């Protein structure tokens, strides 16, 4: 059992422990360093200090709604039942005590020095405004004066004294809110409006309990208010809620409860309750505007990369058919999302890029036969120098005669190759166009129109250099591809007919090396017929 | 004493004295250029005009909350106690003009032209507004009319010419809030908060008056609301509490003070205190939202980074077996924290980024102990080209034969050698492979499995070779311990080997030299062992 | 005068003009453009339409003040005076309306199209709702109805009609406050909130004059608000004062006028007005809300930036003690101003760089006889490859053996030589270190330690060799004071020694050459004494 309690006082392995401690040998190095005292000693993210946590919390707002209540309309305050839950209370919040005397604080590391430093800290921080609240000052008093309307008058005031159990339940509700609130973003929110409109409800509540104290202390004059609507007869269920309606009505301003308050102290008490209550109102107002705008974040980021684009285009004077096509693709490319894609990219390490990267193309080392027959190191440094690209319907991608700077590898749409002399050839989802430009150093063979909208993976020419100097296997496969898709076009480049001349005649070449060819082949004029 | 005078209207050394003027040389050029003209002119920072800045605040609080209430409900306002105080509080703000000519301002640099610049500049900006409110035109308009109830209107009236001291407040109050509240967040904050609340106390009192001084100069027509009430007998506190609690009725809106207001004064003045009361309250309402989303800055900004990149997951549209590992690399990596790392480093200088890279790396040239054994300068730059990364369990460093671009240097979780032929082998804390691809340019000799969560630090093999072919003992340090690791792993590389056969025989390595180089290669037995 | 009047319909040369045009070629072209047309086309630029749009303004706001308040209480609006205003105010919209046609719009280009596209576009977009509010129907229908008690009620309901003159006054505000708001962030801001300020006291009026009007078309019935408090009979001061109290207690929502609203006419009024009261009333707390975020942005700001490097510090847990150095560092370098300076300087062209850098270093070209002496071509390219730096008293900025990389100016603030067997050297404002590392390619030869607050100007390596590599005579200038520098220091370096003696009597040195030169190492020996 002893066990089972120091294993509850050490801290344990959770998400928020990871979350502080890195690895798991910084939670075991916490488990001797609280296992280093004896028998004494709890850790401020233990189970044992959240349950206490927990415990105490439903204590604290339990007692905190009977305790205003339970002094103003009960003027028989020496039952059995009310001294029974009185120093229930009583002993659990000195329990509640002894324990925040031997907690551990968190500055930096977490202090777990006991004798000298967590209790001259807690006792330069929070003594006397826990002390006061925990020990029933009403009975020890009360035995002060045994060892009388003014002492009646003075017992029924120091209960409010455990008022002052209000700071602990902050005090606490900060470290369980920072822990139970960071999973969402529309749960933290709707736990923060929540716990506001709770905190408003609570100072709805004690306000209707001081609105009928300050005429109870009085023995009710015959000009308050409680004596002007006629109810100090009244069962304290109408009392309670006349009182909790007066102190609303203040508090969000509507009107006073009766037609004016008279005396002085009804006027008094009203003006500061006014002001407690348009404070309070302010303070909500300004929460649920920055919950509002915590909500609309993404849709407004969105509107204002728009408006930046509009207004380049509005200086700029272009014309409204220029801007019709750049509206539309900036929809087929972005499609409503805003996102910063190298930045990402750039935050992740290599294996995280290497599986995102794979998992972006994995309809493409599927469909493309040289993908599928290469190597995994070269097919992953290949993957890992890709760039994305959406071309509009009927523009050309590659025009014919200029300078070759990268290649394209079709992902989804058909694209054309015009070439004269030549009716015309369709590509379909899985090919490339731009090997023997970047092969052979030199102008481009036939220009490529984009027939429908092509979503392209654009490779550029130094990472291709340096991928396929790294292995050259690949060079050959390109080299022979591009021989039969220009003997197919009509053009032929005696730069790379003499370089496979001599490279073929080499005897580099095997056998399962060109029946690997052969099938490339035959597999490129199966996707060029279709 | 004189001295001790000079010194304190001389500028002092201060730390809005240090953020003004850069270097101490500039406060003895000020202390020297206050030192010029004599035993006049006072600087707007020194020490004297802030203290008199305070001593003024305090009197015009105390003033202005009470000269209207004085002027309104004291219908005998000859006594000798309000004499005296008058003229007390009329010669100090004459004091204060005076020091008002004598004073200097800031434009650029700080303007200390006295008989010219100043005066002239004093003389167009407030001097009237000053002049109006410093001296008793009560008492003057009093002996010439001297030298009679209109009269008696007349000298109520004028007394409110007081409030114009008003503006003095605020014009000081610029200056002490943005001396005294650049600290922090939470104290900027709550003090400005609380100055707008008691500004807002301030016209609510304002207001409490007026609404019984306008029904007090027209001696109580039978409509108003005071002879309405029946209440021009009760005594002063009775009627300064209701006319306030009309004011701040008005104010936050809540209700007439009375069913409905009557006579045309009381109508109008309701509906101007009613205008007031709702731009104030606007006011307020704009300046606590202003608070809220200064407090909630952080925990937005990174809810503003997760949403993008979760917006960025679904337009891959990812399966979320892998969104929950990116999470999880956010989690254990930024551990919530939002902030760029780049740019910071790039903002200090340099001794301060040689500070910052040697905390957070004390641990490593401690357990390695070839940082404990090198050349301080060495170590300072290999370790400023260093780069954070974290690996979570189970994927792939360095795989096998790929191409070889950077090394690692563990810092915290344990991470394998999986070769072929070979069980495992277990690295802790304060070890590095990527030695031996780096030095022989080739393919990586036996892949790297992160077993644990690794915290590593990587470096790139451009700075390693820079720094490499700047200090070559710690490059035959570096061959020496992966000739050792190579022989125990199976596998040999012969450019090491002859290359440091061609260099131990050349005679360049001394005693001390293969002393430490046993000491290393040792250690580095301990730290594969372990 | 006809050409006057050309000159003004023409559009003029204004701060807007040429932020419209660019040159004022596009000035006179605009001039030709509406000099095509003859005598009726305005240009919406033209101080004649600025005028006309200011005058129908004024005309605008009196006669939607004086309009609704005529007709509800003025129960004999046929009196000379107010039939002789009505026509005033008629003509002069009828004016407004056909000067409305003859205007012309902006889209793209200033529209200029008068009888097909203007008209068409005008005839289109407001022709209806301003045609009914120009000419006085109130008039013509009477001499139909003449060509009764119910008529005269149609007579008093037809001039509301008169308030649609109100869409003219937003219509032109917009271009009005767009054109004389651009100026700064406090006035624009003070007027939009007193422009909001205006719209909600003309909302006020016009509902204060509903809930009179609605009673009056029933002819008083004996349960609505005027004959409940009987003032069918009062004089219209006090109808007019409480009518309008009525509405702003509805429209702040402060409480009903009378205890509360019987008759079902009443009613619906106080319902319909509660809602835009509140309604208007949403949007001024927005609108402050907005106005005081735009005010406090900068604070805002450089506190976001706090808290990022506040994070950054929290993260790798740094000790209290290096936090207190940042800060100060932040501070001495910042002075609490966030501002990117790459950016603007990137955004800058050329000649406004190299203004803006010698004015940054007037001081430096002045002290350093070098800058003094050479060519301002040279003088201006070194000044422009300079960055600023800052650095904390006692730590050092370049240690002795390290490898060198770029040296510094000094502009403020005195740093010490630290060579061993030396005592020590101190270095005032202007003056150079790092010449010798640069010039001779090796390792720095004595240390230098920061001893006040330094403020540096730096020169990388590169731009150092690119710049003298450009011109040869600094650097032999250079290689002259750093010989006697290391002379007086202990060291000396053969590679500069040799290199002089073969300069030196190359023959390339000349009379006025080493004159300088003298003149320059006897000034270094002045400012390496003081
Ligand atoms: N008949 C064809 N079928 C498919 N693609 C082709 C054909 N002819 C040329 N291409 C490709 O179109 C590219 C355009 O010019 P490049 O020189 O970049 O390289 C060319 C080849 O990749
Ligand atoms: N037996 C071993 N123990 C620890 N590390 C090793 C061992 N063998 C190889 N390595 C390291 O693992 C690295 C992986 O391949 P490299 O060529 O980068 O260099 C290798 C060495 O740094
Ligand atoms: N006696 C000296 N007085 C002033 N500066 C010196 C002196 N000796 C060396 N320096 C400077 O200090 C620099 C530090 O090393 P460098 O090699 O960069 O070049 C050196 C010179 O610019």
């Amino acid at each position: 059992m002893q066990r089972q309690f120091t294993s509850m006082l050490q801290p344990g392995v959770n998400k928020f422990s990871l979350r502080m401690f890195g690895s798991q040998k910084a939670v075991e190095k916490e488990q001797e360093r609280v296992k280093t005292a004896g028998f004494w000693i709890i850790h401020p993210y233990s189970d044992f200090r959240f349950y206490w946590d927990l415990i105490m919390l439903i204590m604290m707002v339990g007692n905190l709604v009977i305790i205003p209540v339970g002094i103003t309309f009960f003027t028989e305050q020496t039952t059995t039942p009310w001294i029974i839950f009185n120093v229930a209370s009583d002993t659990v919040f000195l329990l509640d005590l002894i324990m925040n005397f031997r907690t551990g604080t968190v500055n930096s590391s977490e202090i777990i020095l006991d004798p000298k430093v967590i209790k001259m800290n807690y006792l330069k921080s929070w003594f006397v405004v826990d002390f006061i609240s925990s020990i029933p000052v009403d009975y020890i008093f009360l035995i002060v004066e045994k060892g009388a309307l003014r002492i009646v008058r003075f017992t029924k005031i120091l209960s409010l004294l455990r008022l002052l159990r209000l700071s602990r339940l902050i005090r606490y509700i900060h470290q369980w809110e920072e822990i139970f609130h960071m999973t969402d973003d529309l749960a933290s929110a709707v736990v923060r409006i929540f716990n506001l409109i709770g905190m408003m409800l609570l100072l709805c509540h004690w306000d209707g309990c001081l609105q009928f104290l300050v005429p109870l202390l009085q023995d009710f004059p015959p000009d308050c208010w409680v004596s002007l609507n006629e109810m100090v007869n009244d069962s304290w269920g109408k009392q309670y809620s006349y009182a909790l309606f007066k102190a609303m009505s203040h508090m969000l301003c509507i009107g006073y409860g009766a037609q004016a308050p008279v005396s002085m102290s009804d006027l008094w008490i009203t003006m500061l309750s006014m002001i407690v209550g348009a404070t309070c109102y302010a303070m909500f107002v300004g929460h649920a505007t920055a919950l509002i705008q915590s909500l609309d974040s993404s849709r407004r980021q969105y509107q204002e990369k728009y408006k930046q684009v509009e207004q380049y285009m509005s200086f700029h004077k272009l014309p409204a058919d220029m801007r019709q096509k750049i509206h539309d693709y900036y929809e087929h490319r972005y499609q409503g999302k805003i996102f910063d894609e190298e930045n990402i990219l750039n935050e992740l390490n290599d294996p995280l890029r290497e599986e995102i990267v794979n998992f972006n193309c994995r309809k493409l080392v599927a469909t493309m036969p040289l993908f599928a027959n290469a190597d995994p190191n070269f097919v992953t440094a290949m993957l890992s120098k890709l760039r994305f690209e959406v071309f509009q319907p009927g523009d050309y991608i590659i025009r014919e005669g200029a300078v070759g700077k990268k290649m394209y590898f079709i992902q989804h749409g058909v694209a054309g190759v015009i070439t004269k002399s030549s009716k015309e050839m369709k590509l379909t989802d899985g090919s490339y166009f731009g090997e023997i430009c970047l092969l052979t150093k030199g102008r481009r063979t036939a220009s490529v129109r984009a027939d429908t909208y092509c979503r392209l993976y654009s490779l550029s020419v130094d990472n291709f250099n340096e991928v396929l100097e790294e292995y050259p296997m690949m060079r050959r496969a390109f080299e022979t591809v591009a021989i039969d898709r220009l003997d197919r076009i009509g053009k032929k480049n005696s730069i790379l007919l003499q370089k496979f001349q001599k490279d073929l005649n080499t005897g580099v070449f095997n056998n399962q090396e060109n029946e690997i060819l052969k099938q490339i082949v035959k597999h490129d004029r199966e996707m060029v017929q279709a």
